[PDB]
């Protein structure tokens, strides 16, 4: 077995699906940064950190010799553990299809939320510097007003355009923020469609986000590195109830720091 | 062409073969670590950290999610620059064999002293802790007689013992120790040939060190960790002068705190 | 599953592979009975006794009838328990090479240190007449000084051979008498060479017997009787904690009265 002790739960084969089922769909649904940023794949549980391939500076370890330490950026593992009912577990196999894994949802939703708010808006304690404070474009405020919205991402593209990127443009938009122009129509038409109308790429329901970012998918800029992908494992379980987690093992590197706008709510 | 940018030196072929002959035969004289620990051969340029496997605690980025941050230990590259004259150069393919590469020897010799004693004293700058910290095993002092010597060495196979750790050992003698063992004689022999009768390993000569080691070669225990070899590089010249340096880049790594005794000077 | 209920254990395949290295690593290097005796197999998880072949009177169970007890000597099974934190196990396949495995040490440090004393100095509760008591030779004092300690290995070595007995002669010696030999030099060698130029077998470190052993490796003198071999199990676990134990189930039977001397400490 690995490290996810999942022989050890007391979880059927049909009930593991059921629960691998909600977890992908929730996180696919409420992730928003790996689908504009380049993902590196799962190299593996052994691996700990990303080269970044500068040097730093060290004290020499004698006369007469340069010494220069290589800069590394290490992965932080993130754990969302959740708590499972049995009865829930036991009721697949009789063919239960409303077995209550809400608690799934939840920590799939947390872990998807972490993820993002750490692209977007930097993990400071796992030197993850985010989108938001890698971003050399000035940022915009957010209006109000939903009307105002769009003319506010028509100066976030104008910002690309004067750093010279290239590339689809697509837009993330914070929850609060996409129910503001989802929920607000002009012309007979929602506000978020005036936006679509603006970019050549898509528009991101992104609701771990504060405000909005407008950024280029022309690729090379942005780079999720996961050692190990979203994985369920095994803790604990008494009667009533098995212990279990979502983890994932990740950094996140900015590397163009012109290719984003970031906006404030 | 590479970072060691040697299309750009004025050093013929034959200049070249010659600096690098020298250069492999001083390093492979005076380094010791190598003949001993286990070495993980040159994973590339690319290549910044060891993951070390462990886990480090970290602040979490929210509530309800668990954050670890992967430990590593970041390599180490060591620069030892050296001049050599564009006389001795020229003078190669004229046939010359008594070409001057002293200071080619004099930073090969600086670079196997600086790397072994990384290994066996400590870098602390590049966080490596060397064998002689990493020991478990208390340490003896080595005797000011020669003649007490081995006693002092079958004192410090009996902490091997101690421990529990098989194996060929090995002894990794200092300069100034190896030179005191080997011209003081005692029933018609030197007295390095009385350690060899106490050890079933190699009596190695190590001038970087300090003391004396007494170590076990059973593999697993102590891994030099190479990211890029000796490589000789260049920097510059005037009509005289070509600037070169020797490069490596490394870290060190003791896994078993038993399998080594070291000896103070 | 077997009566070992491995598959129950938090302990991945990885991280098995490498407590059973430690294991078997450890046993190895402080057995030294199964090194001089004969070890009749293991003959399975069946096996309670072996036959002596000799018959024991009982009270006849009516008139006319003579009644023979079978004789045999039952086996032991020796456990020890270990602890093995549940970090160390995950750090495996991360990819750690320094996981603590010092309990699993102690554990078979402990195992072979309890066999060996079994079969030299003798299991009362468990019927086990050790090779000590069992040996007709009259026992010698090792002296105080290691350099009259080889004089008294060959007035060993005259009582072997005034009871008849040939085959290479193997010298067991204790761990504070083996330390004796090693640390002491004489005519530039030290006096555990001397013992070595005194028999045609082996020196063992026997660091689990009092004393020295002189014995004979002839073959069919010393039985050592494995039901079963060293043998990893799983107990239960905790958050942190896994309990495991090392297992072996043996017996020892001496057939020959005067294939061996032992020596006092």
């Amino acid at each position: 077995m690995n490290n996810l002790y999942r022989d050890l739960a007391p979880i059927t084969e049909s009930a593991w699906a059921e629960i691998e089922l909600e977890a992908t769909r929730t996180f696919k649904r409420h992730i928003a940064g790996r689908r504009v940023v380049d993902v590196s794949g799962p190299n593996g549980p052994t691996t700990a950190s990303v080269s970044t391939g500068h040097l730093l500076d060290v004290s020499p370890p004698g006369d007469g010799v340069i010494a220069h330490l290589r800069d590394a950026k290490p992965l932080v593992r993130l754990r969302v553990p959740f708590t499972v009912a049995r009865r829930d577990i036991d009721d697949v196999e009789r063919g239960s299809q409303d077995s209550d894994w809400d608690p799934v949802k939840d920590a799939a939703k947390k872990l998807a939320f972490v993820e993002d708010r750490a692209i977007f808006e930097g993990y400071a304690a796992a030197s993850i510097e985010g989108i938001r404070s890698s971003s050399s474009n000035p940022a915009l405020a957010l209006p109000d007003d939903a009307r105002e919205i769009p003319d506010v991402i028509a100066q976030a593209l104008s910002e690309l355009r004067l750093a010279g990127v290239d590339g689809p443009y697509s837009v993330l938009l914070s929850a609060e923020t996409y129910t503001k122009v989802s929920e607000t129509t002009a012309h007979g038409y929602p506000i978020r469609e005036h936006i679509n109308r603006l970019v050549d790429g898509e528009i991101i329901w992104a609701p771990a986000i504060d405000g909005a970012f407008v950024l280029s998918t022309r690729g090379g800029d942005f780079d999720l590195q996961l050692g190990t992908d979203v994985s369920i494992g095994y803790l604990s379980h008494d009667a009533e109830v098995v212990h279990l987690y979502m983890e994932e093992t990740m950094t996140f590197l900015c590397y163009t720091a012109e290719a984003s706008v970031a906006l404030t709510p």
